[PDB]
This record gives C-alpha cells, sequence and structure tokens, in this order.
C-alpha cells in the first residue's frame, strides 16, 4: 500500500487502442513521486500517428500518485491495493459524438507501476472533433469526485473534461468511473472526496514520432 509510494517509483503505462476501427498502440514511461502527487512522463505512439488527439488520451494514461494529506489517509483507495493493483474502468461520452471504453490493469510489476489498458471507442463522427482533430494542444485544471462503492469493495469517480477546441469553443469528455481490487487484500473505502489535477502538455524536440510529454500534480481534497 502506501508504503511502497514514499519515494520516487518508475512508471510504465502500455496501451492498445481502437477507435471507429482505427487501431493504435501507446507507450510511455517515467516516475512518479506521491508525496508531491507529481507525474512526469512521456509517451509515444509506436503504430505510427495517433487517430485521436493526445489530450483525449490523458485522463486514460495512474491515481495512486495523487498526493493524500496525512488527515485524508484512510481515504486512499488506490495505494491499498497495492502491490496487486486495480482494475480501472470508464466510459468517456464525448458530447455530440462517440464514447471511449476503457478497461485498465494498474499493478506493480517488481518495482515499477504499470498501467496496462485496452481502449475501444465507437460511434465517432468521422470529421467531428476527435477524428478530425481539432482539439487544442492543453488540458485544463479540473476536479475528480471519489465515492466509495462497498459493492464492490472498490470506488466510483464521475467528472467532466472540457477539451478546448482550436475555434474557442469545448468539446465536453463526461467520465464515469469503476475501480476494483485485483487481489484478496483489504482496501480502504474513502469517504466521499475529490482530486485535483494541474496538467501541462509538451513536445520533445528531439522526438520525431508522434508523442506527448505530460506532467501532472494531483491532489486529495474535499475532507478538512
Ligand atoms: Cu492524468
Ligand atoms: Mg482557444
Amino acid at each position: 500500500g502506501e508504503e511502497l509510494f514514499t519515494g520516487v517509483v518508475p512508471i510504465l503505462v502500455e496501451l492498445d487502442g481502437d477507435v471507429n476501427g482505427h487501431k493504435f498502440s501507446v507507450s510511455g514511461e517515467g516516475e512518479g513521486d506521491a508525496t508531491y502527487g507529481k507525474l512526469t512522463l512521456k509517451f509515444i505512439c509506436t503504430t505510427g500517428k495517433l487517430p485521436v488527439p493526445w489530450p483525449t488520451l490523458v485522463t486514460t494514461l495512474v491515481q495512486c500518485f495523487s498526493r493524500y494529506p496525512d488527515h485524508m489517509k484512510q481515504h486512499d483507495f488506490f495505494k491499498s491495493a497495492m502491490p496487486e493493483g486495480y482494475v480501472q474502468e470508464r466510459t468517456i461520452s464525448f458530447k455530440d459524438d462517440g464514447n471511449y471504453k476503457t478497461r485498465a490493469e494498474v499493478k506493480f510489476e517488481g518495482d515499477t507501476l504499470v498501467n496496462r489498458i485496452e481502449l475501444k471507442g465507437i460511434d465517432f463522427k468521422e470529421d467531428g472533433n476527435i477524428l478530425g482533430h481539432k482539439l487544442e494542444y492543453n488540458f485544463n485544471s479540473g476536479n475528480v469526485y471519489i465515492t466509495a462503492d462497498k459493492q464492490k469493495n472498490g470506488i466510483k469517480a464521475n467528472f467532466k473534461i472540457r477539451h478546448n477546441i482550436e475555434d474557442g469553443s469545448v468539446q465536453l469528455a463526461d467520465h464515469y468511473q469503476q475501480n476494483t481490487p485485483i487481489g484478496d487484500g483489504p482496501v480502504l473505502l474513502p469517504d466521499n472526496h475529490y482530486l485535483s489535477t494541474q496538467s501541462a502538455l509538451s513536445k520533445d524536440p528531439n522526438e520525431k514520432r508522434d508523442h506527448m510529454v505530460l506532467l501532472e500534480f494531483v491532489t486529495a481534497a474535499g475532507i478538512t
């Protein structure tokens, strides 16, 4: 659980995706320091051009790195499931467009924290904001509202992401999420609270592959 996260932990992310028949893979590498809620990762589309905008994959591409204040430590489901880990499932509904369904397994492999994801996108509009690549390369501040799901010995979350459209508008992405432990050990089921995130997206000027450099800070809040 928590003791596994007192220092800097290497992270690996592997994603297999199919969006309207457009198949792609992403590999990511980096590290997290949960003491500071800090994530630093670089993602590469190992199959060529990514067929969706990178910002639409940020949420899919390790909430165990959230900074939980000491006074909220009893509410940290995500680290409590480690090292065996948890399954994270979402439906991401893009307003007036298609949806992503994701399934991910997050666990330790040796001293590395691994996020293995399958992503399936359907009902996208061929030159909507997603398949038509009309979204700005940025990602806004928001809140992830978590509640306990005692029935499944896990948690649920809901939240809205607003992606900036190059024309000045916004593309809403409604997120519904469920997490459940993989292992048999006891887990921490939290009182209602939220995660607050700050995200910065950049490019490696020496990288020729389609990629995303991502810096996030994530803090739990909502109980004081
Ligand atoms: Cu994130
Ligand atoms: Mg703008």
